[PDB]
C-alpha cells in the first residue's frame, strides 16, 4: 500500500481522513468560504471549482486559487472541477476542464487535483503525467448520483483507475436501497483486501449511506466528506465517530 | 412489533444501549450496582454466570434484588452465559431452568435470557412460564469462535421467533473483515424480509464494532457499551448514535 504524504497529512494509513468541500460562485464568495473554513478543524480542502462562475478566465481560476492557498498555507489543497455529469454545477468542454486542470497543475498553488475516470483515456493519461512532472498528486473520481452499480462494476472502475496512475481512486454512489450500501461496503472490502496498492476513497450517498462515511477504516476508503457550515456530517461530529471507532 | 420495559420500547428509534453488570459474589454485585445508578443507559444486563454461588437459588435471587433495589425503574435482564456460549461457567440443565424460573417467579427481573441451543422443548416450556408470568425472553446463540453464514443466522433468528422469543438475538465473532458484512447483510435480510419483532445481532471484537455502531442502519435494536476490545464507553456509544440518528 503506497500512501500520499501531502503536506504532512498521510493518506492511507490511520483515521480515514476529513475532507471539506469550499463553495465560491466569485472571488469575494470564495474569500468569505476561505475565511470561515479556517476557524475549522479538518485534513483536506476540496475546492469545488464548477461553482466558480468565472470559469472562462484562467487568470480568475488561478486567483480564486491564490486566495484559497493563501488563506490556510498549510492545509492540502484539492482542485476539483465536477462534470454537471457526475452531479457538478456547470458544462464544460472537454478541452477546457484540461486548460484549468493543467494550470491549476503547473501554478504550484495546489496539492491535489481531481480528473474524472470517464473524461477519455488520452485526456486522461495525459493529465495524470503532467501532474506527476509536476509533482501534484491525482485522485481520479467517478460518481453515479443515481444508482449504485453492481460490486464487480465498481472495482473494476477503481481497479482502471489504478492502471492510469491514480494516486487515489475514488468512487462515490447513490444507495435507492440498503442492500445498495452493503454493495458498496462489499466493494470497498474487495478494493482493499485483493487489489488496493493505493489509497482509496469510497462513499455510498445520501442518509442510507451516511454508515459509509464512518466505516472507513474498517472496510477500507482512506478519507470522508464532511460538512463545517442528507449524509452530511458535522466535521466535529465526524472527527468524534472517527476516534471512537479507531480507539475501540 | 416492539417490546416495551418500563416505558423503554425495543425496536424503535435509536438502538438501546445494554450494559452488563458483572459481579463474582453478592458484595460486589451490591457495589456494582450502586455505581451503576451513575451511568445513563436503557437495559441493565445481570451476567449471572459470574456468579460463583450459583448452586444456591436463594442466593442468586438475593443478588438479583439487591440489584432492583439499586435501580428500582430500570429494565433488567437476566442472563446465565453459559461457558459454550462465551460464558464464565456451566451448570445443569436443570439448574439452568430452576434459576430462570426462579428469576421468573420473583417478580425481580423484566426479561430472561434463554439460549437457543439448550433444546426445544426446554425452551418453549420456559417461554410459556415467562409469559405466563408477564416476564419477556431474550433468545440467545453466540459463537464465540467464528461467523455462520447469512443464510445460517437468518435461519437461527427465524426459529428464536418460532419458539416465541420476544427479541431474537445473535452474536458472533469475526474472523475477517468479511465476516462482519456477513453479519449486517443477515441482519438487514431479517429485519426487512422476516422479523415481525425486535432483533439483536452483533459481530463481536474490534473487527466488528461498526455491528454495534450501525444498528439502525441495518436492523439491530440494541447495542452494548461498558460502564468499565471492542468495547465502547456508553457516553462515546451513545454519542455515535445520536450522531447517526440524526443524519
Ligand atoms: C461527497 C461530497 C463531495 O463530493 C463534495 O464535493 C460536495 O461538496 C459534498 C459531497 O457531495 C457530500 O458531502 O455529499
Ligand atoms: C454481546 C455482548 C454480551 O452478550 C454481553 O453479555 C457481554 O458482556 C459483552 C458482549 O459479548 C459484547 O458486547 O461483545
Amino acid at each position: 500500500m503506497k500512501t500520499v504524504t501531502v503536506k504532512n497529512l498521510i493518506i492511507g494509513e490511520g483515521m480515514p481522513k476529513i475532507i471539506v468541500s469550499l463553495m465560491g460562485r466569485d472571488i469575494n464568495s470564495v474569500k468569505a468560504e476561505a475565511l470561515a473554513y479556517r476557524e475549522a478543524t479538518f485534513d483536506i480542502l476540496e475546492w469545488r471549482v464548477d461553482h466558480f462562475m468565472d470559469i472562462a478566465s484562467t487568470q480568475s481560476v488561478l486567483t480564486a486559487a491564490r486566495v484559497i492557498r493563501d488563506a490556510m498555507p498549510d492545509i492540502p489543497l484539492l482542485f476539483t472541477f465536477r462534470s454537471a455529469k457526475e452531479g457538478g454545477e456547470q458544462t464544460i468542454t472537454t478541452q477546457h476542464y484540461l486548460t484549468l486542470n493543467r494550470a491549476a497543475i503547473d501554478s504550484g498553488l495546489v496539492d491535489m487535483i481531481d480528473l474524472e475516470l470517464f473524461t477519455g483515456d488520452a485526456d486522461v493519461k495525459a493529465t495524470v503525467d503532467y501532474a506527476h512532472a509536476h509533482n501534484v498528486y491525482v485522485v481520479m473520481s467517478n460518481h453515479d448520483f443515481h444508482q449504485t452499480p453492481s460490486a464487480e462494476e465498481m472495482v473494476l472502475r477503481l481497479r482502471k483507475m489504478q492502471a492510469l496512475g491514480a494516486d487515489i481512486p475514488k468512487i462515490a454512489v447513490m444507495p435507492q436501497s440498503k442492500h445498495d450500501v452493503l454493495t458498496l461496503l462489499t466493494a470497498t472490502l474487495e478494493m482493499q483486501q485483493h487489489y488496493a496498492d493505493r489509497p482509496v476513497i469510497t462513499m455510498s450517498m445520501a442518509k442510507e449511506g451516511v454508515i459509509s462515511r464512518l466505516a472507513g477504516e474498517v472496510f477500507g476508503s482512506a478519507a470522508t466528506f464532511g460538512a463545517v457550515k442528507p449524509g452530511q456530517i458535522a466535521v466535529n461530529d465526524l472527527r468524534s465517530v472517527l476516534m471512537i471507532l479507531h480507539n475501540a
